[PDB]
């Protein structure tokens, strides 16, 4: 899953809150902690979740008022806008 390594673009996150998962499709997080999403192209349509990796392998939903979305990244609406914009 070449969006989650980083490989491919990808949009990353930093967790502005503690998570952990309560089902296998989901992802633990901790505050702090910087996270590769799918790009929008890539999401899947779950009201209030987004598709992120933590450990750039593994994959699953985090909700998406649980992170900053700092923008697209290449690869080796205020949260619309933030998918499409550049990460500095």
């Amino acid at each position: 899953i070449n969006w989650a390594s980083g490989e491919d673009d990808h949009v990353v996150a930093r967790a502005e809150y503690d998570f952990a998962a309560v089902s296998e499709e989901e992802i633990s997080f901790r505050a702090g902690d910087m996270l590769n999403l799918a790009l929008k192209e890539q999401q899947p349509k779950v009201r209030g979740w987004l598709l992120a990796s933590l450990d750039g392998q593994t994959t699953g939903l985090i909700p998406a008022n649980y992170v900053k979305i700092l923008g697209k990244r290449k690869g080796r609406d205020e949260q619309e806008a933030a998918f499409e914009s550049v990460f500095v």
